[PDB]
This record gives C-alpha cells, sequence and structure tokens, in this order.
C-alpha cells in the first residue's frame, strides 16, 4: 500500500491501466493512418499530419492517465500495444469512419470507467475524466462526423478530386 | 512496383521494416523507465524526463524510417510492440546499463543494415544511415557510458544520496 | 598529371563528364517543358515557373560537377547538349511522366557512378554523390510521384479543369 | 494561326528561334570559358565569376526571347545547342577577344532580325530588340574593348602577372 | 574490453591513433612554417597568419580524432611529434610546395585508413573521415595548389616582388 | 648578424629556444591530461576542458616567446616535442600534483633564464619575463596547489564522489 494511496480502489487502477493501453492502441492506429496516407500512391499530405496530431494527442492523453495513475498512488503495468486491424485504410472516408468508430469506443469505454468511478466513491477521478477527456472526446468525434458529412456530400470515395479538394481546402 | 522504386531490394524493405519496429520497441522501453521513475516510491524528475526525450527520439527515428521507406518506393508493414522485459527496473544504474544494452542492440542492427545496403549496392540507403543515425547512437552510446561510470564512481545504487545527487546535478 | 590529382582514375573522370552531359540535357528537357507551359494555348504559369526552378536546381547540379572535377585534378571536356526528344508535352500528366522517367535514368546513372568510385577505392566522390545528389534525386522522384498520383486522381488529362486547380492549388 | 497573333510573319518567328538558339550557343561559350578559368593549371576565380554571370545573361536573354516569341503568337522551335569550338582559351586576353567575337557576331544577328523586323513592317518587335539588346550588346562591346585594351597594355598574356593584376583589380 | 567498444577492430584504433600523430605533425610543420615567415629577413605576416591558420586547423582535426577515439571505445595512445624536416624554408612558393606535399600524403593516409575502415565493416568510422575531412583535405590541396599556380605565374622565387604582392592582394 | 639584434646575447637565444621547447612539452602535457580525462572510464569533461585551455595557455606563451625571438634578432631552433611520461594520470588530484609540478618545474626554468638575461645585462627581456611569465606563472601554481588542497580535503582519490563534486561544483 502506498503511502500517497486514499479512496482508490483496485478495479479503478486496474481501469485506468486499461484506458492507458486503449489510448496507446488509439495512438498506434493514428500513426498507421498518418503513414498510410503518406505513400506514393496515396499521396495525401494533410491528412498524415492530422492523423500524426490526433496520434500525439492519444500519447498526450496516454501520458496524463499515466501520471494520474501515479498521483492517486496507483501502479501502471503496461501490455502489448496490438498493431492496427487493417494495414491498407481504404480511402480518406474509410479512415475517417475508422477513426469515428475507434473514439466513439474510447469515449465508451471512458463513461465505463467514470461509471465505475462513481460507484466507487471517488469524485477527483470523476471530475478529472470530466473535465480533461469527455468534452475533448466529445469535440473529436463531432469534428470526425463533420468531416465525414463533407467527405459523403463531395463524391468520395468515388471522386479522388473531392479527397484532393478535402486535402487542399479542409485539412489544409 | 512501386512508380519510384529504383535500386530498392525487398531484403532491405523488410530490414527497414524490422528497424522500424525495433525503434518502437526502444521507444517503449524508454517511456516504461520514464515512468518507472515517476512513481513515488522512486521520485527521480530528472530521469523521467530525459528517459522520455530519448522515447521521442527514438519516435522520430521510427518516423524518419518510415519516410525514408515511403521515400523508397517499399511500404510499410506495421507488427506488435512487444512490452519492456521489465515493469520494475530496480534503480537508476540499472536503467542505465539497460539503455546502454539497448543503444547497443539497436547500434548492431543498424550496422548489419548497412551492410545489407552495401552489399545491395544501394548508396542512399548507406548514407542515410551512416548520417542520421550512425554519429547519434555513437554519441547515445558514449554519453550512456559515462552516466554508468558516474553512478558507479558515486556509490550507487547502493547510495541512494548518489543517484538523487545524480539526478540534480548532472540530469537537472 | 595534375599536382593536385590523387586517388582520381581516368575512369572516374569520363564518368563525371557523361554525368556532366547529362545534367545538362536534363536542364536542357526542363527548360523545354517550361516555355511549353508558356504558350498561349497551354497557359499554365505555375508549372511554367517550376520546370524552370528544375531546370536551374540540374545547372546548379553541372556546376558543382563541374567545380569537383576542377578539384579533383580531373579536365573538363564538355559535348553537344541534344536537345529533347519531343517539342509538344502533350499535357500536364505526360510532363511530369516523363521528368519522372529522366529523374529515375539521372538516378540510375548516379547509382552506377557511385558504383565504380566504389570499385575505384574512391570514398570523396562516393560520400560526395551520396550526400549531394542521391536523396536530392530521391526527394525529387517522390515529388514527382506524388504530383503524377494526384494528377490520376483528379481527371487529368482528360479533364483540363483538373490540371488547372492542380496548377492553382499545388503548384501554385 | 494563334488567336494573339497579328502582323507577326513566319519569317519573323524562325529569326527569333534563331537568336534563341545563339543566345543558347553564346551562354555555352560563356559557361565553358568560367570553368576554363576554374581549372587549378588556370586559377583565375574573377574571370570565372564574370563569364559565368555573362552566361546568366545570356540565359536571360534566351529566355526574355523565348517569352516574346510566345506574346506575339508564334512558336518555339529549340535546336541542339553546340558546344563551343574551343576547349582550352590559352590565356586571358585570348577568352576575352573570343567574347570579343561573339559579342560582335550577335549584334550583327541582332541588327539583321532588326532590318528583317522594319522590311516586315513590325514596330513591337523592332523596339523591343532597341530597347532590351542594342544598347546592351553595345555596352557589353566597348567593355569588352576596354578589358582587351588594357589587357594589351599591361603584357598579356607573355606576362601571368598582368592576367593577374587584371583579376585582382579589374574584375575583382 | 570497453563497455561501448561495438564494431570497432584494434587495427582501426592504431590507425587511428597514428592519424592523430600524423595530424600533431602537419601542425608543427604549419607552426615552423608560419614562424619561419615572422622572421625578420622574411617578413611576410600574411603567410605567417595562414600557415598558423593551417596549423590551428590541424589541431582541430587532431582534437576531433581524438574525440572519435574515445567515442569509438578505443584507446588514444601518443607518440613523439616529430619536428619538420626543414627550419629554412627557402620561400614562399617552397612553403607552399611542401604544405601540397604534406596534405597530399595526409590524404592518402585518410584514404587508406577509409579502405581499411571498408575492410573492417565500419560505416560508422567510413561517414566520419568522408564528411569530416576527405572534402576538406581536397579543398585544401585544391586551394594550395592554385596558390602554387598563381606563385609560378608572377615569378616567384625569383622575384621577390612577386611573393610581397601574393602577400599582400590574395592573402592579405 | 641580424639587423635588429641589439644587446642579445647568443646564450639568451638557445635559453629562449629551451623554454619555447618546454612550454610546448608542458602544451603537450596538458593535452595528454585533457585527453584522459575524456575516456569513457573516467568520464570528467570539466578536467578535460581546464587542460586544454592550459594547453591553449601553454600555446600561446611558446608563441609569444617565438615572438619575442622573432623581435630580439635571434632565430628560432624548434625540437622534437617530447610525449609525456604518462599515458594514464591515475586521477584527478594525481594529474593536479602532475601539472603542478610541471608549473614549478617551468617556473624555476624561467627564474633561471632571468637570472642569466640580468647576468647578460638585457633588462628588456629581464622584465617581459617578468610581467608576461612570472606573474602568470605564480597565479598558475597558487590555483593548482588550491586545487590539491581541496581535492585532499574532500576524499580523493578514494573518494570518486569527491572527485565528481570538484568537477561539478569547482571547475564546472
Ligand atoms: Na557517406
Ligand atoms: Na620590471
Ligand atoms: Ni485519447
Ligand atoms: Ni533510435
Ligand atoms: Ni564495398
Ligand atoms: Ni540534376
Ligand atoms: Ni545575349
Ligand atoms: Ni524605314
Ligand atoms: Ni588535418
Ligand atoms: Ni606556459
Amino acid at each position: 500500500t502506498s503511502q500517497v494511496r486514499q479512496n482508490y480502489h483496485q478495479d479503478s487502477e486496474a481501469a485506468i491501466n486499461r484506458q492507458i493501453n486503449l489510448e496507446l492502441y488509439a495512438s498506434y492506429v493514428y500513426l498507421s493512418m498518418s503513414y498510410y496516407f503518406d505513400r506514393d500512391d496515396v499521396a495525401l499530405k494533410n491528412f498524415a499530419k492530422y492523423f500524426l496530431h490526433q496520434s500525439h494527442e492519444e500519447r498526450e492523453h496516454a501520458e496524463k492517465l499515466m501520471k494520474l495513475q501515479n498521483q492517486r498512488g496507483g501502479r501502471i503495468f503496461l501490455q502489448d500495444i496490438q498493431k492496427p486491424d487493417e494495414d491498407d485504410w481504404e480511402s480518406g472516408l474509410n479512415a475517417m469512419e475508422a477513426a469515428l468508430h475507434l473514439e466513439k469506443n474510447v469515449n465508451q469505454s471512458l463513461l465505463e470507467l467514470h461509471k465505475l468511478a462513481h460507484d466507487k466513491n471517488d469524485p477527483h477521478l470523476a471530475d478529472f475524466i470530466e473535465t480533461h477527456y469527455l468534452n475533448e472526446q466529445v469535440k473529436a468525434i463531432k469534428e470526425l462526423g463533420d468531416h465525414v458529412t463533407n467527405l459523403r456530400k463531395m463524391g468520395a470515395p468515388e471522386s479522388g478530386l473531392a479527397e484532393y479538394l478535402f486535402d487542399k481546402h479542409t485539412l489544409g
């Protein structure tokens, strides 16, 4: 038992570790998307920059979660970061939809973790997840939905010119 | 066959992918060290910052390798980033020695890759590894050896005061 | 025999002269493309500026090669700069593909020259070609491949509007 | 027939193309002189810089002529740029006299072209050649004559010290 | 065996030590030339400054070589710095020719060392010598050859006025 | 006999040459110490910087002595710079004591040279040695004695932590 541990259950520690691993997996998937849009036959630099920024944001998420785990007295247990389920993300709209699904899964996991923290009578972790992630994930999901809608309203993926214009005007 | 592929063997592509995975593993190990020195019972902030910077440098290494793979016409195939073989790095000198061993392994892998590139008559990748990694890895190994020597000449790990002074004066 | 000649074979001198002539031919082809996109019935100013910049870069390449020839004690022997095999480059995508083929030919010639220099035990010229041209040609080939991919993903050459948009957004 | 062609004869177009080729040949000869004065056994850097600047000026001349050809509705037809008739320009005074002869030949060609334009009732091309080249060629010929006179009044080519002093004080 | 030694043969270490001693000898010869041109009966200050700068450059060469030896795990073994074979360097052209011969000998030694490093499969030391010395020695040899040519084209050593003018205009 | 020689004995010239050789030997020993503290198993950067600065100061001493020799009409005769009697300076306190002994020997040589100059009725060289070296050597000996005392009052060489603290706080 750590000297700084106070009102911190072991289930919350396991959930924090699992969310750390989930954020690592999300950053891995975002990096995979970024360097898939870096290929010569794809040639979409703005999508690559955006997905690299998203991977860095998920890295910051994981770092903040590990710092919070070290603060609450819990111990960190890292696991194997699984590779993305895909290596060729087809087009831009497919990558945006996959990122939207990943963000929704991360949001569901964060909501389950906050429900657990509320059941554990842990207001600190509750408000931490509320102010540091919930609104962030909501904004990210809204932005990805807007991007998917704009890509569908232009002819993608059937129109590569539409994806080029979305790379230039929107993500540029 | 890519339209930009020219004097680029498939063995070189596989070696580039394996080196990308190795750099990812090195960054993972460095992040594990950094957040192991972030624990409350450890309390060494400068070691954490240094290992986080090393993890970011290995991330930049992997990104540059993936960019070079995309330039030479080869395709990227990511794998599962294995977790570090340890979760408790004992003390500071043990972590420095483990980082030294990891750097020496990465240097051996880079030397084997350069030998392969020379056997494939690929001067571009050869000089790329020469100017972008070889001297960098040599400097890193020399710095880690100096750190290990200074830690051994102060009483570490038997003297926690020595590790504190090395964290304050050297890595501070 | 020059007083400054040292570890410099005559075959390397002939190869340097041939590469100088090749760079001159490449600059001539780039200037031809630039002023073909300057015609009234073509009207693509950004393509003209880009090809003029590429011609100036090949001119700098030839000047650096002649300076290196004067440094290594060898003598320069200039030949007739052949005219481009075409006077009407059809459209923009055709010109980009021709520039890609020319860059790949120049890269193959540089790789053969570096192989010869390695067989002549000339590390100076080897590293010179490695650091001053190899990565440059790789970047140029990658950029031309990205341009060709973007032109093919927009409707060119069947869509002149696509070529206009590529001239405005990309090369503008 | 171009939509912008107006009062522009085909003979004027052929003369413009021939003058473009002549300016290209002049730039080639100037570059040959510049890199002949770059040799180790010659060692005259200021002469090399001056001849390189003259080659760049002839390149600008050719570019302006091609732009004027594209403006007047005519089409450009490039030919093979012949190599200079010499590869060893003896000394500095010989190179200056050869440059003077080349400038006088270019001036004669420009005067013949202006006479043709006047016979074709083309005042635009006439005044263009008058204001953009005639006075320029006159100034260049006067400067080359002054340089030849100063080189002859110092002992060149029989005095290499005279050529060194002309490189240092005059062209420096 | 050092903890940082990796892919570093003992023959390469001996060659590095011998090259360190050679650079020390070159710096000694350059200092001897500099302070020979400092004598009252000689009175050539610019030659003294130039040779002192060359001696300092050879000192920096030796320091960089010793730093590289300390980096690659090898141990440094210094020897006796031999005095220059001459104490009166006759004139300026003789000193320039002696410096040219010394630079050519150092270049031959560096080329032999790079050949040895390539035979030892050491790309790090190979590229180090390539980028940090080879082009530097080539530029130095070219500059010394140009200086010798200019001194021979002015009347030196039979004309002390020529040496004075070379000291004032060139090396001044 | 030089035209500028006046009240300058040949014994004073020989003593000046011997002192030049002694300063060269001192600079060599200081450089050896500096690059001995540069080794990986030593790892003391501040000691290396201090000894390199001392070597540069002895180099300036030798240069000033050679300039004074050229001023007084005497001729310079350089000899072989002997290597240091040691290649492994044990620890920091041993190197400081060796530097102190070398400084005391140089001071004794300078005092003997000043006594000779006074016996030769040479006030110029006397006051030159007085104002340009005597107080400098006294300050250097006092500083080295203070360093040795501080190293002995901390536990060196039996305490490597003491040497590390002296490198950080004092020489840092
Ligand atoms: Na190289
Ligand atoms: Na006095
Ligand atoms: Ni996240
Ligand atoms: Ni790395
Ligand atoms: Ni080889
Ligand atoms: Ni080129
Ligand atoms: Ni012209
Ligand atoms: Ni008329
Ligand atoms: Ni050197
Ligand atoms: Ni001294």
